[PDB]
């Protein structure tokens, strides 16, 4: 009864390989528990005794045993940071996404103390990077709060990758819907469904960050909203413009999940993104060309040019920062109605934007 169970607990805790083997041989309950509910596997993983972990697992140890606090042996192995014990537990069907009472997964325990190797292993075995504990904290958040910048950046990259996959699923939905309207433009319902999809996308992008994608999605939202309130006649050319903006959003999403290359590919990433959002600004300029006098669209162009100036400044590109600063100055003049909106002004902005594009091409070329 309690005799062999207590001696087995104490032997697993102390690291007595032979004593564990003997006690198991004499019919000791492998899944015995202490006051708090720790089975010998919990204690073996805690103290880091790989041999005893392996032996216990061979003799029927419960890999997913929970204690009072809802902790499996994998929680404790990830906390203490014993890589090989984590690997064996996962090998024997351990719960990679097991959640305790406070909502803390093993990835939280690994990332919060910066045990990079076990974090990588856990992610390899399908660990949820976006898992949130009872306090709305992801593993990224816990690692960053404790000063582990490397693991924080890694968890961030994983969250970005998963979010991009989700957004691609949303893009597929939107593309099916836009095809179905292209066949029957009469249905306004499809446009409302597309509006819902784009609004959810906009919310996700704002939540993560990715301001450029958020602003392009906001342009999408304005167009679909005008069509819903029958402010504009449903044209096929405007639909092709929406198609082009969705395509560029998808491509930008592809850009975000770049293979962690070297500074050269980093430059190519930023230059491609710069060209993509320039294409977006060109779409906006064409739309303003056809229907000016709606300052919301100008505020959005301002927001995009501001994001671009920020990106450049952070990444140098002083010539481009200056040209975009001038663009922003002209737009600022316009919003407070200093100057009169004239076709020559929009055309001049277009000329300067083309000069920007050639300056970037010169930089990358």
């Amino acid at each position: 009864g309690s005799d062999l169970g207590k001696k087995l607990l104490e032997a697993a805790r102390a690291g007595q390989d032979d004593e564990v083997r003997i006690l198991l041989a004499n019919g000791a309950d492998v899944n015995t528990a202490d006051e708090t509910g720790f089975t010998p596997l919990h204690l073996a993983a805690w103290e880091g005794h790989l041999g005893i972990v392996e032996v216990l697992l061979k003799n029927g140890a419960d890999v997913n045993a929970n204690d009072e606090r809802g902790h499996t042996p994998l929680h404790l192995a990830a906390y203490t940071g014993h890589l090989e014990i984590v690997e064996v537990l996962l090998k024997n069907g351990a719960g990679v996404n097991a959640t305790d009472v406070i909502g803390t997964a093993p990835l939280h325990l690994a990332a919060m103390w910066g045990h990079e190797e076990i974090v990588e292993v856990l992610l390899k075995n399908g660990a949820d990077a976006r898992a949130q504990d009872k306090f709305g904290k992801t593993p990224e958040d816990l690692a960053r709060d404790n000063g582990y910048e490397s693991v924080a950046r890694l968890a961030r990259k994983e969250i970005i990758r998963a979010v991009v996959d989700e957004l691609k699923e949303l893009i597929q939905n939107v593309n099916d819907d836009i095809k179905e309207v292209e066949k029957n433009p009469e249905d306004m319902e499809y446009w409302n469904k597309i509006y819902r999809l784009v609004h959810t996308m906009k919310e996700i992008t704002e939540t993560m960050g990715f301001s450029p994608v958020a602003l392009v999605l906001e342009a999408i939202m304005m167009l679909v909203k005008l069509m819903l309130n029958s402010e504009i006649k449903i044209t096929s050319d405007l639909i092709d413009a929406v198609k082009k903006m969705l395509d560029m959003v998808t491509r930008l999403l592809d850009l975000m999940v770049d293979p962690n290359l070297n500074e050269e590919q980093y430059i190519k990433m930023v230059v491609d993104a710069l060209k993509i959002l320039i294409e977006a600004v060109n779409v906006l300029i064409k739309m303003v060309e056809k229907n000016p006098e709606d300052m919301e669209f100008w505020n959005l162009i301002y927001r995009l040019v501001h994001v671009m100036k920020e990106v450049t400044e952070t990444m140098g590109f002083s010539s481009v920062a200056k040209v975009l600063h001038t663009i922003m100055n002209l737009v600022d003049k316009m919003l407070n109605s200093e100057i009169k909106i004239t076709s020559d002004l929009i055309d001049k902005v277009k000329k300067k934007l083309d000069m920007v594009t050639r300056e970037l091409d010169k930089m990358v070329s």
